[PDB]
């Protein structure tokens, strides 16, 4: 009746809403604000106004298209509507998949990334990829690559009033296939590596510092100058490697400064044939390594907050348009199991995930602190 019709349109009017709030608030705390311009940031501006795009031009049009029961706007309209959807899921998973191989750098090699890579290559490379969904989109559907042979379909392309979306056993596959798998299964790898590579460059800092852990452990339990002399030598070995051992590293390169004059005053005091107070000098070692171990903790934990936080994105992404996906490719396979409806709440499950993004980016310090303050 009226009522689930009033329901569904308010509820689907809330959703644009949050949406577009959503985007618009982390566009324009990428815009105005100077601390979120980072060449990651650009390509959560691109994934934030794809998002945009699709909430305005997708979404109220989807909802009329469902409460109306039938298009209003024309068929040119109702081809370019369904270009837009295409397009807009197409760019923000393609937008996901290169925030994946960004983070697959500046993972593995910074030393290349903040050479070659500035905010004009990723403005490139952001219209690169919008220009390659809109392509991959718009051309097979306003070229009529889409096209169904079954006669309802020719009824509804030209009927000026019905936008079902009737494909082919080809744009169905040559669709879903590229525009999800394709990025999905290159961004899921991707991102699985630079889990892992991040699981690994934590430990490899870890191994260098737990020696240095232990070799000061073992200066205090020391008879004579010998052993302090072997524990502190090793240690500045280490101290050296980890000050050899990217963004925020001008706080960590400075402290090791810090750090190796304290071993040089204790190997200097070592080497002397005297070690009681050069036991002494050993202990500021221990406030240092407080000091900085407490920095290297926060740290990680921003860096693997915000490396969840991106995966939660893909995460989340993923979990609203799988299954849409997975059931437009067993739908073309067979003759039809599986009814309208369901085809539209599971794409429109992938309609809504598109406000998640703000708020899963909101789990960040930064990005939280930046609505707030534009609140
Ligand atoms: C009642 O009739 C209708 C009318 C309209 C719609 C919405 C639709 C336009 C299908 N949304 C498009 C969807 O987002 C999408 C995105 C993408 O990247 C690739 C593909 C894709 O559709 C299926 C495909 O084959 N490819 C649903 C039913």
């Amino acid at each position: 009746d009226e009522v689930w019709v009033v329901g569904m349109g308010i509820v689907m009017s809330l959703i644009v809403l949050a949406i577009v709030f959503g985007n618009v608030l982390v566009i324009t705390a990428i815009a105005k604000f100077e601390r979120l311009q980072t060449v990651t940031n650009y390509f959560i501006t691109s994934l934030a106004c794809a998002d945009l795009v699709m909430g305005l031009a997708v979404v109220p049009f989807g909802a009329a298209h469902i409460l109306m029961k039938m298009w209003t706007f024309g068929n040119f309209w109702c081809e370019f509507w369904t270009s837009i959807d295409v397009l807009c899921v197409t760019a923000s998973i393609e937008t996901l998949c290169v925030i994946a191989v960004d983070r697959y750098f500046a993972i593995t090699s910074p030393f290349k990334y903040q050479s070659l890579l500035t905010k004009n290559k990723a403005r490139v490379i952001i219209l690169m990829v919008w220009i390659v969904s809109g392509l991959t989109s718009f051309l097979p559907i306003q070229m009529h690559w889409y096209r169904a042979t079954h006669q309802e379909a020719i009824n509804c392309y030209a009927e000026e009033t019905c936008c079902d979306f009737f494909t082919n056993q080809a744009y169905a596959i040559a669709s879903s296939i590229v525009s999800f798998y394709v990025p999905l299964v290159i961004m899921v790898f991707v991102y699985s590596r630079v889990f892992q590579e991040a699981k690994r460059q934590l430990a490899d800092l870890e191994d260098n510092w737990e020696t240095l852990n232990d070799n000061l452990k073992v200066i205090e339990k020391a008879d004579n100058a010998a052993q302090v002399k072997d524990a502190l030598t090793k240690m500045r070995a280490a101290a050296l490697d980890a000050q050899k051992a990217s963004p925020e590293m001008k706080d960590f390169r400075h402290g090791f400064d810090i750090l190796v004059g304290q071993i040089d005053d204790a190997l200097k005091l070592a080497n002397e044939g005297k070690v009681k107070e050069a036991q002494a000098a050993a202990e500021q070692l221990k406030t240092t390594r407080n000091a900085y171990i407490q920095k290297y903790l926060k740290f990680c934990l921003k860096e693997h907050k915000a490396l969840k936080t991106l995966g939660i994105i893909m995460g989340t992404f993923t979990l609203c348009w799988l299954p849409f996906f997975i059931v437009n490719i067993v739908h073309v396979i067979q003759d039809n199991l599986i009814r309208k409806e369901v085809y539209i709440l599971l794409n429109w499950i992938g309609y809504v995930n598109s406000g998640f993004n703000p708020l899963i980016y909101s789990r960040s310090p930064d990005f939280r602190i930046a609505f707030q303050e534009l609140l």
